[PDB]
């Protein structure tokens, strides 16, 4: 089915004008909130209430020195503001960042049994931050084992008669919690239908949001202009109609991955990746055929644009497009004298479409592994390693140490992984299977364990819900790389949640902006 989008992002001029204006503004709101935050004798409460006001509102990135120090100090400190609210929030908004603050401040507020007292079951605040909270537990957290069921039957009991736009938070944070979800889109909702109706809002902090937002929204409308003609200089849509045009959504995905300014190199690069494997997936999938995907699987592996004379001519737009982002790669590195790491993401596509081709093979074998064998390939073609790999090109400050430390698929990124592919398969199990697709992710599951559709996908959930626990470990410090080389991670799981239905996300980030 084609874009619903056409030409509709090809052209975009930043009126210049308007953007120094919203710049100038904003440098003088970002002091005034600077000093917000270096605010002496603030109690606990409030100070927590600033800095989840500041995420939300997608205004954080701003102050990463700030916002560290101060909720270090609150780590240190262990000051025992006894509330279930500020418990919860306190709670979450330390292990987001990497302290490793323990869950027994959870034990004041259940029996003898580890149980939540149902008599919190009237504070919705307190619920509300529980059941934030309850998202970002580890495997050593099951003093929240119950958390999460606690804090949702009573939001949803209470729910109803709560005014707005509190109304409105419970119920979006009962269809989508904070920690899973895209940054800008929940930024989104929160600055247009929260903060912005909220009685007890503070000026300066909506103002700041809503003009930061709509002036990095400028700039990611730049680059998918950018992104749009490239697109359309390689006239895929008519020297390859075979494949999906999703190029806008490509965008969305690279722009769920990291939305900050410093990051727009990357996601360039990041885009044109996303958008050219997607073409190799449609390759394997709905055209090529048993010899055609073989020649094609053993050109990328030898990587040279000799091997092209024995692709068939559609496949040789495919391969020559490919080879030569990678050299735009290395040119666009070139400056800096990072055009080499440029090699990490092609060995990381290599193996791509090594399980591409292992993938057909048990389509036409009519072969169903065990589910041990499944993943040891499944894994890799979700793209997950490779897009990851992918997403570190464009920051200036991966070293080879970090790239090192990714090829050993570290355990953080095995659980992002695992995820998109145990979602993605109960997504796909009932369409794929009458288009035969033998391989299929759960049947591998239903045959290997003696366990029903329903059973299957129920275990594949567990398999969710513990890569979630392994990436909330993978946050806490100390480590294995900088925080700045994890968030993409984390990211990539969240789009999962968000995407498995993106022209909402579209038009809310790319095409309308937050009316003033
Ligand atoms: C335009 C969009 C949605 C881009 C990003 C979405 C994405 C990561 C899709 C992966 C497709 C896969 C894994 C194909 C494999 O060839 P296989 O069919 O073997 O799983």
């Amino acid at each position: 089915s084609p874009s619903l989008w056409g030409d509709q992002f090809l052209s975009f001029s930043i009126d210049n004008q308007v953007a120094e204006k919203y710049a100038k503004e904003i440098e003088a709101l970002k002091e005034q909130t600077r000093n917000m935050l270096l605010a002496t004798g603030m109690k606990l409460a409030d100070t927590l209430n600033l800095i989840d006001t500041i995420e939300r509102l997608g205004i954080s990135y701003h102050f990463e020195k700030e916002i560290d120090d101060i909720l270090d100090q609150i780590y240190n400190q262990n000051s025992n503001c006894n509330d279930l609210c500020t418990s919860a929030l306190q709670f979450r908004l330390l292990r987001q960042h990497g302290f490793n603050i323990s869950p027994e401040i959870f034990s004041k507020f259940q029996d003898e049994n580890g149980k939540f007292k149902e008599s919190l079951a009237s504070d919705v605040l307190g619920l509300l931050n529980l059941y934030e909270a309850s998202h970002v537990r580890t495997h050593a957290d099951d003093i929240l084992e119950d958390a999460l069921a606690f804090s949702t039957i009573h939001l949803e009991s209470a729910a109803p008669h709560l005014k707005s736009p509190l109304r409105e938070q419970v119920t979006h944070a009962l269809e989508q919690c904070l920690h899973k979800g895209v940054p800008r889109v929940e930024t989104r909702f929160f600055i247009s239908s929260i903060y912005d109706k909220e009685q007890s809002k503070n000026n300066v902090l909506l103002r700041f949001a809503k003009l930061d937002f709509n002036l990095l929204q400028m700039l990611h409308k730049q680059e998918l202009a950018q992104v749009s003609r490239w697109w359309k200089d390689l006239d895929f849509v008519t020297t390859l109609p075979y494949a999906r045009d999703r190029v806008v959504e490509c965008y969305f995905w690279a722009l769920g991955v990291y939305f900050e300014p410093q990051y727009s190199q990357a996601r360039v690069m990041l885009v044109k990746t996303i958008s050219m494997i997607s073409i190799v997936d449609d390759t394997f999938d709905a055209y090529g055929t048993v010899k055609e995907l073989e020649a094609y699987t053993d050109a990328i592996q030898r990587w040279d644009i000799n091997e092209i004379d024995r692709l068939p001519d559609y496949m040789k737009i495919s391969y020559k497009a490919i080879l030569d982002l990678y050299k735009d790669y290395e040119k666009e590195l070139s400056s800096a004298g990072r055009s080499h790491i440029v090699c990490h993401a092609i060995e990381r596509m290599k193996e791509v479409v090594r399980n591409y081709n292992v993938e057909s093979t048990w389509f036409i074998e009519g072969y169903t592994p065990p589910v041990s064998e499944y993943l040891s390939n499944a894994l890799a073609t979700t793209t997950y390693y490779y897009l990851a790999t992918t997403s570190y090109l464009g920051m200036k400050s991966a070293t080879e140490q970090d790239f090192e430390w990714l090829s050993k698929n570290p355990k953080i990124l095995e659980a992002s992984v695992i995820i998109w592919r145990v979602i993605d398969d109960t997504a796909t199990y009932e369409v794929e299977k009458s288009r035969g697709q033998i391989a299929t992710g759960i049947e591998c599951c239903m045959r290997d364990y003696g366990i029903s559709t329903k059973e299957a996908m129920a275990k594949f959930q567990n398999m969710a819900e513990t890569a979630w626990k392994d990436i909330n470990e993978g946050l806490l410090r100390p480590t294995p790389v900088s925080t700045e080389f994890l968030t993409p991670i984390l990211n990539l799981a969240r789009i999962v949640e968000v995407t498995y239905v993106l022209k909402p996300h579209i038009i809310n980030l790319l095409v309308d902006s937050i009316k003033i």
